[PDB]
């Protein structure tokens, strides 16, 4: 099911994968598919006195590397040698060709800043964004599991069912899918 | 010349100004007229052993926007009114209608992060970006004309003739336009 692809350290992209981009206001872009959930999602926030953005949609393979060495470039400089650095700089930028971003199916939300802080529209999404179809992919919780660190501002689409099941199941997405593959 | 247009807050960007956009393979976007020019302008840098990044070239009217909300909300999060944080934001950032990014003549570029460090990018472009006719738009000492802070990473297309000249007689865009009289 199109929705619930798994893309991690261990499921890259598959090689052509097709994907439609819709083009944002903001100019980033994103799956069509997930296009009307977002724009509700965004509707809610605001009726709630939320202002998000979308900091970052779509990312290309060079785009997602580029992210990954600045994080990289951070880390050498914070005192990490570049294989340090890597490492470490893996457990908050996938890798090239296994970034969510690569689908379109992940957004990188935060505030418009001037009408609401980040911890606002960060604790919002937490409790609202699964009505949308968009999950806290890589919830603070589960770090041991995602191989990611606490990324509040990443959401990622797998749909209304999914997303409210995973919520209510307290899990993530490597848990759901794992669990709904045994039974 | 197309290239020269001056854009600030007294010159807003014209009504149905007309880009011709190209994506790049990370997905930023640029008018298709520099590609020439920012292709010369990596290879030149590679060839130098210096690795640059285009972090931001065209940007949309709500691009810009979300950018300088941020900086603003930045500035009254250390204890600025929000009349300062937006006059302080705006020292970093134009306000929508006012940017070269959204000509797409401009960019910021970055080191590639594990080969070149910004530094080392900011100083090889400072040195050589005339030549593929980008100019260094806000440099620190012309900030009272310019109304910019000192971004050693944005780059305006200008062209080879107008950057070389601007470079070696040392002048602002602001200036040189000034000069043309
Ligand atoms: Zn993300
Ligand atoms: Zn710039």
């Amino acid at each position: 099911e199109w929705s619930l692809i798994l893309v991690n350290r261990q499921n890259p992209i598959p090689a052509q994968y097709d994907v439609e981009l819709e083009q944002l206001s903001n100019g980033e872009r994103i799956d069509i598919r997930i296009s009307p959930y977002l724009q509700d999602l965004f509707d809610a926030a605001r009726a709630d006195g939320v202002y998000p953005i979308v900091a970052s949609g779509y990312r290309t393979t060079e785009k997602q590397q580029e992210i990954m060495d600045e994080k990289v470039a951070e880390y050498k400089a914070k005192g990490y040698t570049s294989a340090q650095a890597k490492a470490e700089a893996e457990t908050w930028v996938a890798v090239p060709g296994t970034s969510e971003h690569q689908l379109g199916l992940a957004v990188d939300i935060n505030a418009d800043g001037i009408h609401s802080t980040g911890n606002e529209v960060y604790r919002w999404l937490d409790e609202n964004s699964y009505r949308f179809g968009f999950i806290r992919r890589y919830p603070p919780d589960k770090t041991e599991i995602t191989g990611v660190s606490n990324e509040p501002w990443h959401y990622r689409y797998v749909g209304i069912e999914a997303a409210t099941k995973i919520y209510h199941q307290g899990l993530c997405l490597e848990e759901y899918l794992n669990t709904e593959k045994l039974e």
